[PDB]
């Protein structure tokens, strides 16, 4: 009744006033979605004073431009966000950025705005919840029973990533996912009649979703609440709730593209306030009756969490081992000495492709670290499959797996895999999750990968077939630019291990990570075990593999090119040139080491040549001269392609000799030195 | 009857024998799709001796791994591809690469393999055909009436890019598009029951496609032909033909994932040959009766082209101006002196954002160059809209445009826009087409962008809001890595114009291009017109803006940072430091200039500092020290963000002074010098 209507008006006007203060941002969807936001938050279980309660319901604003709405909800419910923060919407350094960021905004589960991402993140939160519940729940112990609520608009529904994730979520029968479509006939691009005339509901039925339609979502909060109740009864399908709204509801300019993405006029804001019973002379008003009503819901939710804490204590008594495991995960700690399961190799061991070494690592650590789950997309089972002793993550109704399973069959859906991985990480409970594909097609998921970095999520791409070393599939499949792209993105560890020990170091980093996504670039072709490699040294990101105190040159290399550098060293010896070799399996980890450590690897006074069979971009950080591949590849047997491009011991040696000659009579300082 | 069955067996066995010779590749889909390929090619109009006939039907193999099938068709029809080339499938340097490449394979319209791309390319070929026909056809002059036939598999149907393009193609009522789904219950990832249980047909109906189902596509070529006839009657919908096939049909391992992507066993190939009436001891057999039957179809198609040539001659007589325009386009030539329409500016003109300058260029050149069409995705109309005097490309039935229109409303579909642009370019007829979005979300289309480069297509991204200069939308929207990514990709011109004259040079390059895709990185914020800029100098990619014969330092910059460098020069003068300024609007164009020209811009004997407000990757090609932004951005007013990161005249000057001091007493040679 009346306090609910007052709350809705309060939300609407807080959002409009925030946009007005910034003179920037998006008032239309906040106005249109305030009734639904009020109704959904009243059904959600959450604690503003404990944003990490593991059995909270999660909310995701996929239409992230509408974040003045989210911030208004968080303020009204007493999260660590205030009206003073709302006044600083879109202002440098504020807690209310123009699109919501999980690192900066209390109560933002994920970073959204780039369209399509949030709904996929919601799929991942729901996937994680189902896996977590299957792992821990017991009779009389509903440790995990929470829902995932997502708001999304027409823009998200046009982005292909959301189609991928929605097809998969329907297949996975994710009944605790409840998404709400803001059916307002507008996107950033304009009216939907211009480019978006598909039958959305028919499409979602084709994916196996349940549908509820709310024809008057501008006012009918009773029907929105009833739609949630209906969705909760359908336990084997995700639900799409069609919210037919007027964008900018209440504005003089309601129902037009003009209210999508620009501040309202001042006189429009005045008439909004007067017709909803607010003072047109006042901004950022919060009626105390609204606060009281919201506080009551918080207090009830806090009593639910208090009871959950007692359930968890009783669970530890009845299921001591599972309880201790759950506690450890909620504390953010891996199993003690888990890394003793990492395989270790010697130079007497056989050559192995780093793809195969990686799969061996996973097979050893998955049984020991329950919070590891993962999967693959656009990749044959022979290139990655589940660890022996596990099953696929599937609804049991299919007969193909169980929600307790550990390996996700993403289908040919790289981009959704990337965004779903972000949602699994966002769930919490120490999930360390991975996704396998070919390195060249990690690029299909760039939108999500960048968000892994910005969101500080410890996700891992298992990215095989890293180079021309894959051979016959040819230039359509062979990375050139890919490592440069991701190394140039802030906060991405890009491991390119050369051998067995380096591959174990790469996984130690990826699994221990709490704030940095990892990409592991792995080979189709076999590589030798290196003399001088170890987990310890490779864990520094870069290390001296072959030390030469009288070096004429140092060759720095990664991955498959480290063995090439070692072979080139022998050719150079016959030419009277003494070389050292540095292996640089992760540039980010190396960069984070001390200046003195880094200089011990890349000293002053000696020319340094890099060797890596893809783009030379970035390599001047570490080298004076760069031997790389800055053209597309070729379709043939891999050794013949390496020969064609002179990535041979003799070709490296020739360039090393030319490098020595180029610096004769010159003073050479480490590439690590800088003017500023 | 019998020759048709023999042809199908011939196709199947050529494909299997090609895979066998390579001991690599994909026999399953060629076996399953040979009946459909035979039926479709028999309905297609094409000339193996003139692959560029503008009224040919086009074929696209979206499931590009199946290319042994395509190559077999091209060989049998007498394209410039032989059995000897088939024997060299997947061999270094051959005309039969492991995935088809338009640059290397006669009769390959586009480069496919990366899943989802080809169907989107087909949408673009069909879009171009509709626009072309609307522009040129007249009563009794069907200059353009061709169809676009696409084969695609389950993998393509899972990739989100194909959903985007299929939604849009349905909206656009593209009745000359006929796609065929290889419904074989397999993808690269395994059986479709595992991850792909959606109702594909219901989804395609929701997009507005027509459906024809062929339940026995292993044998029923009569029904496949009838499906094509049915599709041609439905002139206002694209058609999806469901081909229910057995992957690997005929193999001992038919209907299993094992035949998807590995060579068959030798004994399996023997039994295939014997049961189809071939000699199991023989490989690469081509029965002369098959050749005769295919030659008859070629001869009929050549008579159709001969009549088309006479129609075109009669068209030139009746419609002299349109006929001459069409001839010019088919000759690959732009209008004479078209570039006189490019806007020119002086330093007395007002400051303008390069986004606005770009839109002004388009508004002036679109009316003068009929082969320019383009559109936008995920971008408000205020940031890009159609040129004044044109209409949107829409089916007239909608009332929202016409097929003669010039501006495509792609919706929020960046990746499909990128792949559709490739298809428009592939159509030919000198189409110079563009697609607008925010630079940060060009990354959503990386799969297609890379293929623009590999395919050598002259497409153009109009990529606004290039940096932290966009301000309040914040780090989710602000590029950091994006230019480095695309500059590191072979064959991409990445223009970052600083002012009006540079923006005109960028368009001169983009429109004149025949083999190189362009990305134009453009500003939200206003920039001054520069003293020293011109179309002539900027057309060199890099040029000396401010020459200083006694320079202590040269500052090289792009885009918004050129004006910053000029302001820093004045600060430095007060510190007793003399600087020159270089503007580097396109690194690729610059790299292609003569060594002497490049050294005149970046000489020996002077320290060089780069300034660009994003990643420093690549910049060591042109500079000794680099001032960039290697962290994510911020949400606030843009000038405050620049100040925060010290991209100010004083901050640049400080780093320039430190650079001068760092090189005191050192011998400095141009960054352009190399040891090899």
């Amino acid at each position: 009744s009346s306090v609910d209507q007052k709350a809705i008006s309060t939300i609407r006007l807080l959002a409009v006033d925030a946009v007005a203060a910034a003179n920037s941002g998006h008032p239309g969807a906040p106005l249109g979605l305030a009734p639904a936001a009020h109704a959904v938050f009243k059904k959600m279980r959450f604690n503003p004073k404990d944003t990490k309660w593991i059995n909270r319901d999660r909310f995701v604003l996929s239409n992230g431009h509408a974040c003045a709405l989210l911030y208004s909800m968080l303020v009204l419910y007493g999260y660590d966000l205030t009206v003073e923060d709302l006044k600083k919407f879109r202002q440098l350094g504020s807690k209310t950025p123009g699109h919501p960021e999980n690192t900066d905004v209390p109560g933002a589960e994920v970073t959204t705005g780039p369209l399509g991402q949030g709904i996929c993140n919601g799929v991942g939160i729901a996937l994680a919840q189902a896996q977590f519940a299957a792992t821990y729940n017991k009779p009389d112990f509903p440790i995990s029973d929470s829902y995932t609520y997502v708001f999304l608009g027409d823009g998200c529904l046009m982005e292909g990533v959301s189609s991928e994730a929605s097809s998969l979520a329907g297949h996975l029968q994710l009944g605790n996912l409840i998404a709400f479509w803001d059916d307002n006939k507008i996107s950033i691009d304009g009216s939907t009649e211009v480019a978006f005339t598909e039958d959305v509901i028919a499409r979602y039925k084709s994916y196996g979703w349940h549908i509820v339609e709310v024809s008057d979502a501008d006012t009918d909060i009773t029907a929105i609440a009833a739609a949630i109740d209906e969705a909760k009864k359908v336990t084997n399908k995700p639900t799409l709730v069609r919210l037919t709204t007027t964008i900018g509801f209440g504005s003089l300019a309601q129902g037009t593209h003009g209210v999508f993405g620009a501040p309202l006029k001042a006189d429009d804001i005045k008439q909004l306030k007067t017709k909803w019973g607010f003072n047109p002379e006042e901004s950022f008003a919060v009626p105390a009756e609204v606060t009281a009503s919201y506080n009551e819901h918080v207090a009830e939710n806090q009593k639910i969490q208090q009871q959950w804490n007692e359930l968890f204590a009783a669970y530890k008594q009845k299921y001591p081992e599972l309880g201790a495991e759950l506690q450890r995960r909620l504390d953010g700690k891996l199993p003690e000495n888990w890394d003793k399961a990492l395989p270790v190799y010697t130079p007497a061991d056989a050559a192995v492709a780093t793809r195969k070494l990686s799969e061996i690592v996973l097979s050893k650590i998955i049984p020991e670290v329950p919070e590891i789950i993962g999967g693959s997309a656009d990749l044959t089972p022979s290139n990655l499959t589940k660890a022996k002793g596990t099953v696929d993550f599937q609804p049991a109704a299919t007969g193909l797996g169980d929600y307790s399973g550990r390996y996700i069959r993403y289908g040919v859906r790289e981009h959704a895999m990337g965004a779903i991985m972000n949602g699994i990480a966002a769930f919490g409970a120490n999930y360390k999750n991975y996704g396998g594909t070919f390195l060249n097609f990690v690029s299909y998921a760039a939108g999500a990968v960048r968000l892994s970095a910005l969101s500080e999520f410890p996700i891992t791409w298992v990215a095989t077939h890293d180079s021309i070393g894959l051979g016959e599939d040819g230039p359509t499949h062979q990375p050139i630019e890919t490592l440069a792209h991701f190394r140039a993105t802030p906060n991405i560890s890009v491991w390119r291990p050369a051998d067995g020990n380096e591959t174990s170091a790469a996984y130690k980093s990826a699994i221990e990570s709490t704030h940095t996504p990892h990409i592991l670039a792995l080979t189709r072709q076999n590589l030798p075990q290196l003399e001088g490699s170890s987990i310890e040294k490779a864990s520094k990101g870069g290390y001296t593999l072959v030390q030469q105190d009288k070096a004429d040159i140092i060759i720095v290399a990664t991955g498959s090119e480290v063995s090439l550098a070692v072979d080139a060293l022998k050719v150079l010896e016959g030419q009277g040139i003494k070389a050292g070799v540095v292996s640089l399996p992760d540039q980010l980890t190396f960069d984070k080491q001390s200046e003195e450590y880094k200089l011990s690897v890349l000293p002053d006074g000696v020319p340094i040549l890099s060797v890596e069979v893809m783009s030379t971009f970035g390599w001047s950080k570490y080298s004076h001269q760069q031997f790389g591949l800055n053209r597309f590849g070729a379709s043939g047997k891999a050794p013949e392609i390496f020969k064609l491009f002179e990535f041979t011991p003799e070709g490296v040696a020739e360039r090393a000799a030319k490098t020595v000659a180029f610096y004769k009579g010159k003073d050479v300082v480490s590439p690590l030195r800088s003017a500023f």
